[PDB]
């Protein structure tokens, strides 16, 4: 028990690329999110009891988007700060 905002920032920022890319890598490179997003989502939720869960929240939106693989043909799912809402849909803290 000793997680600090910095630690979470180090991993949350690095793992977002390799982690998601791996578990998701299983399917054709289907992941193209931005940093502003990872920071925005967590910033709106910030709800969690450890990084493990946090990473789970990111993976949730990431793959949740992978499922949409049934789209027209747009390859690489872009999860900018806007799409982030379309995927998550709804939030907890309202401004």
């Amino acid at each position: 028990a000793g997680y600090t905002e910095i630690e979470k920032l180090e991993i949350v920022k690095d793992h977002l690329l390799p982690k998601q890319i791996k578990e998701h890598g299983l399917k054709k490179s289907n992941l193209q999110l931005r940093d502003q997003a990872i920071l925005d989502i967590i910033r709106y939720y910030t709800r969690e009891a450890g990084v493990r869960s946090l990473e789970r929240q990111l993976a949730a939106i990431c793959r949740k988007a992978a499922k949409a693989i049934v789209a027209e043909e747009r390859k690489r799912i872009t999860v900018t700060e806007k799409n982030l809402q379309d995927f998550i849909g709804k939030r907890i803290f309202r401004y």
